[PDB]
């Protein structure tokens, strides 16, 4: 009863052995959309060329994100939405970090708060954020969600260009989940055949407002989308321990009730429309 579900939960519970100094720091305040939702120091993405005089000059509001039940699939950053100060922070982390694939899950702003400052030009157009330089090369809309190529280059560099994907989806409800889970599994089977295109690429980048909510809720999908293909359909599935999984790499990964139960909703249409699929004829 109540004290076995307490003791489970007790036991469950790693983030009082995983320190936050790094994103607690009063030089980072800016840095952060929300105060108490931070990144483990040893799972955080640390920004490289910046000088250590500066206090808290490598930080990012951003962590490292495996599905770590399996042997040492893609690999992820979740990370929280650009604020007018971080814009140039991010694009220091998806260069440094090779990702060629960016995936938006918010409108910038929802009725109407700021959820994301944006951090691409318009099509094209020519931006500089930090020593980079960010053309958007075309907008792709379907109902759901938007595909932005852009190319990336060093502001001095301009021969060396990278190709990056960014997807944005575009009709996710404001606190709360889509009405049903096509979308999101279309958006995913795109983003998934882009990245495996390029066997070379890093982490795929995937943010929210906070990075833990639908960022958590969309990396949990695809990574069980990612044992069901690679594992088959009728392996093993335990999505409470997948979730618990991530949470050990970011705090409150999957954040709501309904994104929980979304999560099911997904899995259980990828699942039944893969079979039918098979069995056609």
């Amino acid at each position: 009863g109540f004290w076995e579900e307490f003791e489970s939960l007790q036991k469950q519970e790693v983030k009082n052995l995983h320190q936050r100094l790094e994103g607690q720091r009063p030089e980072n305040k800016g840095k952060n959309r929300y105060k108490n939702i931070l990144p483990f120091d040893h799972s955080r993405v640390i920004l490289q060329g910046r000088d250590s005089n500066i206090p808290g000059s490598d930080y990012i509001n951003a962590n490292y994100i495996k599905n770590q039940l399996l042997g040492p699939a893609k690999t992820y950053i979740a990370s929280q939405g650009c604020l007018e100060a971080t814009v140039n922070d991010f694009w220091q982390m998806a260069w440094q970090e090779n990702s060629r694939v960016i995936v938006m899950t918010t409108r910038e702003v929802e009725k109407g708060r700021n959820k994301c400052v944006p951090y691409w030009p318009e099509v094209g157009m020519q931006r500089a954020y930090g020593p980079y330089s960010v053309t958007n090369c075309g907008e792709h809309d379907t109902t759901e969600y938007k595909l932005r190529t852009l190319q990336v280059s060093p502001l001095d560099n301009g021969d060396l260009i990278r190709e990056i994907w960014h997807y944005q989806y575009l009709s996710w409800p404001d606190h709360g989940v889509p009405s049903e889970p096509g979308g999101v599994l279309s958006f995913l089977d795109q983003i998934n055949q882009r990245q495996e295109s390029l066997p070379h690429a890093g982490p795929i980048i995937v943010h929210c407002s906070a990075g833990i909510g639908r960022t958590g809720t969309i990396i949990v999908i695809d990574m069980l989308m990612e044992n069901i293909s690679t594992k088959g359909l009728d392996c093993d599935i335990d999505i409470q321990k997948t979730i618990q999984m991530v949470r050990a790499q970011r705090s409150g990964m999957v954040q709501t009730e309904a994104q929980y139960k979304f999560i099911y909703v997904a899995i259980a249409q990828f699942i039944e429309t893969t079979k039918k699929k098979l069995e056609v004829l």
